[PDB]
């Protein structure tokens, strides 16, 4: 028992279930008819405009019945696939892709007994991954928000809640008008991708996006 | 141009070009009958058994002719796919995985010309990314190899050869009786799982695996 999950229940409107309400949502993907992925803008850091891809839940399962447990094969699959649609509209705004599966700020480690947490009262575990571009961080890639990030080749530190020391960089909060131009573009990107022959050929019938709707 | 690629010749001999010298290859992997990639054990750090996925090359193309250029859409979902699949070698040793595509190491910035750089003298820009696995650094998850690595719930970094302070964690360099355990291992994870009924549902004919044997 080196490895072990969270056992917990958290509210219904926690922001990992409410995840819209943040105002940040790009778009639902749904893989191979059956496993669904909300792809959002980073509502804490908009350096690299930094998206959170996340996998929601299979079928009709509840969004709670994907927290805090392995996930299979064809879960981490669909997360990479949809991974690999998005890499496309960092490319079409001229940005290098970087990308992150971490997790680090919902596992936990007690050396006294040398187990290792999967999953916290704050932050469920959840099957999610972090992507963002690199390039001029002074650049408006998109009119009227600059990159930010350090400049290419320096490490993009995506800030761990827990830190042995000081680091050099943090994130920066969203300007309101911003993340509202931003958002609008990557939903624009997208949904031009989507309409491609190059999206047609790779991913046929397998990856279906809805974009969401401003409330 | 904005985001420019060197125009570079490298030697037959380059490091890049002959992954194998190294002697941590994995496994080579071909996608959808076309596209060819590497996993190799990384050769400068053996902290999380970190690995390397990298393309080599569609059909007959060079190795050389996938440096420094743009990556396409099936170039990019063909790496994800591979990395999904070595997601569950992770998964059997009992790992938390986590994986970053990055580039850092072949990509640097003039401030003021405001251009950025993919590929160097010293090491091509190529499509790759990096996996490794976390959990109690001292525990031997394979016989004879520590895991190593900070503690979960900590960032694990990478390493930046471009820094902007220094930084406490290093790359530890393989030690040569650990590696051939570390290796022996991930071969024998990877080969119990191709072609078992998971893998085949999964990704039935998608993907074909040949373990590299030392000679
Ligand atoms: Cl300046």
């Amino acid at each position: 028992g080196k490895k072990e999950f969270l056992k917990h229940e958290y509210s219904p409107g926690h922001w990992s279930i409410d995840y819209t309400r943040a105002g940040t949502s790009i778009a639902v993907i749904t893989v191979r008819n059956k496993y669904h992925y909300s792809v959002i803008l980073n509502p804490t850091d908009c350096r690299g405009y930094r998206i959170i891809i996340r996998y929601l839940n299979e079928g009709d399962s509840t969004l709670s019945s994907a927290f805090n447990r392995p996930y299979t094969v064809s879960e981490q699959r669909g997360l990479n696939d949809v991974a690999s649609l998005m890499t496309q509209v960092y490319e079409k705004l001229g940005l290098i892709v970087q990308f992150s599966q971490l997790g680090n700020n919902s596992q936990s480690f007690d050396k006294g007994t040398g187990v290792t947490l999967i999953g916290s009262e704050e932050e469920p575990s959840m099957l999610h991954l972090h992507m963002w571009g690199r390039g001029d961080p002074d650049m408006e890639y998109i009119a009227g928000v600059p990159l930010r990030g350090p400049e290419p080749g320096l490490m993009f530190d995506l800030i761990a809640k827990n830190k042995t020391h000081p680091i050099n960089q943090h994130a920066i909060k969203w300007n309101e008008e911003e993340l509202k131009a931003c958002l609008a573009m990557f939903k624009l990107k997208l949904a031009e991708y989507v309409n491609s022959p190059e999206f047609t050929e790779e991913f046929g019938d397998t990856l279906k996006v809805t974009i969401h709707d401003k409330k």
